[PDB]
């Protein structure tokens, strides 16, 4: 069977590499590795925050089905768990970086994880791995030397040096791991996974220096957004504000660190693919990356995730098919999900997808031969920053409608024709058609949930949220 190496990034926007269009970001690793493989144009993270995206990603399923509907507590088991899959299919199992579990030691089938959980303290007595070998590296030295918050939209450059950073830590375990690999017939599962790009946006000086005469994209800024555009000074917003106009210049600098963090990821990616090179295992890996959810990034005044809008819900979404399994290199269009990962593995690793997972493998799609695949995706979000980001919508990547749970708003991009969602198209005699039609997938796609959110084939405005689900494990 084939070894399975899942690359991912936490907070990475879709459009942030350069093998998707994007002129001025240095991913060359990454692009490599897409030239090689099927690049997913409309991948999709169905619910853009990190637990619930980790979820769906960890069993194959919608939010509805594993129960988790916005930002809070991974289940501390499932039925189905991509690393104990893959365990039972006699990989050997492990994961390095960031898991985002609870508790967050629990290892749903990995036999060891080497975690970076950033700043977050859960478990009692808890210490990231990533922390305790700061310390050996640097006694009595702050990992958070630079002063940048977790959740904040500011930037600066990292304040130690780049071999102390959480980016080169994981990628330098990950290459160990990979270098030491000599395990007869066992094929290798591991899980790469890296806490930035998400804040602080906190790159060395020497990624910065790669964009010295680069122009970064500025933020896209719809018409509907009139909300959140009085500009206010960033030194005197709140330094985590999820909403707030500091102007495209400010937007257009944090960008700019922003990507640099990210090159400094595709860097360490580049390690990682030459050490499975060097190992003569990349041939037969199957190679993924993705990210959990994007980074609004002042796209129409918006910072953070947990919203609707393609800066938030579009990922990064590439596979590197086994050299055996005959994929010719390419683009596919139709929308992908988080949840279509774990039964790509299932098929990959031989083993027959149970019934129960809401994923389908990507493996037919890629070759061109699948008969059948999703219309639409699903996307949601429980109640986050604000009482109206509250959410359920359905696209394929050319049209997206979005129902505002609380507030009963609706909107309508056509992605076609406004791929920036400029234009909210919900009261454009023009797309009379359309709305009808999406509307009556959304009563489709609630319709199982009950009473509460559809009621004699009407969509019901809630005043109450639902974070977890009746699915949720119990
Ligand atoms: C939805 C959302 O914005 N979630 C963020 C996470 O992305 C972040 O990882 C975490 C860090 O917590 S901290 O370690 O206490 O700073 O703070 C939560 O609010």
């Amino acid at each position: 069977q084939p070894h399975i190496i899942l690359i991912m990034t936490d907070q990475q926007r879709g459009d942030a590499m350069g093998c998707m269009g994007n002129e001025s970001l240095i991913s060359p690793h990454l692009d490599a590795l897409a030239s090689e493989g099927t690049l997913f144009m409309n991948g999709y993270s169905s619910c853009p925050s990190s637990t619930p995206a980790r979820a769906g990603l960890l069993t194959g399923q919608s939010p509805w089905h594993h129960g988790l509907l916005g930002y809070g507590k991974v289940a501390p088991k499932y039925n189905h768990e991509m690393p104990q899959m893959l365990k039972d299919a006699g990989y050997y199992t492990f994961g390095i970086g960031k898991m985002h579990w609870h508790p967050q030691r629990i290892k749903h089938g990995f036999e060891g994880t080497l975690l970076d959980e950033s700043g977050r303290r859960e478990d009692p007595n808890f210490i990231s791995d990533y922390r305790l070998w700061f310390q050996i590296q640097a006694p009595g030295k702050n990992p958070d030397e630079t002063g940048i918050g977790w959740n904040d939209h500011g930037a600066a450059t990292y304040k130690l040096k780049e071999s102390l950073h959480p980016t080169y830590w994981t990628g330098e375990m990950a290459c160990q791991m990979i270098q030491n690999y000599d395990n007869g017939n066992q094929p290798l599962f591991l899980k790469v996974s890296f806490a930035r790009p998400h804040s602080p946006y906190d790159p060395p000086q020497r990624f910065l220096d790669m964009y010295k005469d680069a122009q970064v994209p500025d933020p896209v800024i719809g018409e509907w957004c009139g909300k959140y555009a009085k500009e206010l000074d960033p030194e005197k917003a709140a330094k985590d504000a999820p909403y707030g106009n500091f102007g495209n210049e400010y937007a257009r600098h944090s960008k700019r660190y922003y990507y640099a963090n990210i090159t400094f990821i595709d860097e360490q990616i580049g390690r990682v693919l030459q050490t499975l090179k060097d190992k003569g295992m990349y041939d037969n890996s199957l190679i993924i990356f993705v990210s959990d959810h994007g980074d609004m990034m002042g796209d129409h005044y918006h910072w953070r995730k947990t919203y609707p809008y393609e800066g938030s819900t579009h990922i990064p979404y590439i596979i590197k098919w086994p050299a055996k399994a005959q994929v010719v290199p390419g683009k596919v269009d139709n929308p992908v999900e988080l949840r279509d990962l774990l039964p790509t593995f299932f098929e990959i690793a031989g083993t027959s997808v149970p019934t129960d997972i809401d994923g389908r493998s990507l493996l037919s799609l890629a070759k061109g031969t699948e008969t059948e695949w999703r219309k639409y995706i699903d996307l949601e979000h429980a109640t986050c920053y604000s009482d109206d980001n509250y959410w359920c919508a359905l696209t394929d990547g050319k049209i997206k409608y979005i129902w505002y749970f609380y507030t009963g708003e609706e909107q309508l991009f056509d992605l076609a024709k406004d791929p920036k969602e400029l234009h909210n198209a919900v009261n454009d005699k023009k797309y009379k058609k359309l709305l009808t039609g999406m509307r009556a997938e959304m009563i489709r796609h609630l319709s199982e949930r009950g009473e509460e959110f559809v009621k004699d084939g009407q969509l019901v405005v809630r005043k109450k949220t639902m974070l977890y689900g009746p699915n949720y494990p119990k």
